[PDB]
C-alpha cells in the first residue's frame, strides 16, 4: 500500500517467514533474501548417519 | 494508501482543487493551501460598482 518498498528497501527474513520454500504467497517482495537450514544438501540419509 | 499525504509535509493547490470551500471530501490533507479569489471581502454589491 506504500509501495515504496522493492525498489531500494531490501528485505531480510528468517526461516520462519519463508517457511515452506515451495509455496510463495505472491506478496513476498522480488529479491527476498532469507536465511535457512540446508534441506538440499544434507539429505534424510546423511542426518540419520550423524 | 501510501499514507505519505501530509505529516511534516505541505500541499498547495489552486482555487479549481479547492473548487467550493463550503464542502470538503474529507480526503484533503489539513494543513491544504489554496489560492483562492477574495468572496469573503469583495462582496457582491461591490463588485457590481467596480
Amino acid at each position: 500500500s506504500v509501495g515504496l518498498t522493492g525498489y531500494g528497501y531490501t528485505w531480510i527474513v528468517p526461516s520462519l517467514v519463508a517457511g515452506d520454500t515451495d509455496t510463495v504467497p505472491a506478496e513476498f517482495p522480488t529479491g527476498l533474501i532469507s536465511v535457512s537450514y540446508d534441506e538440499w544438501d544434507y539429505g534424510l540419509p546423511a542426518r540419520v548417519r550423524d
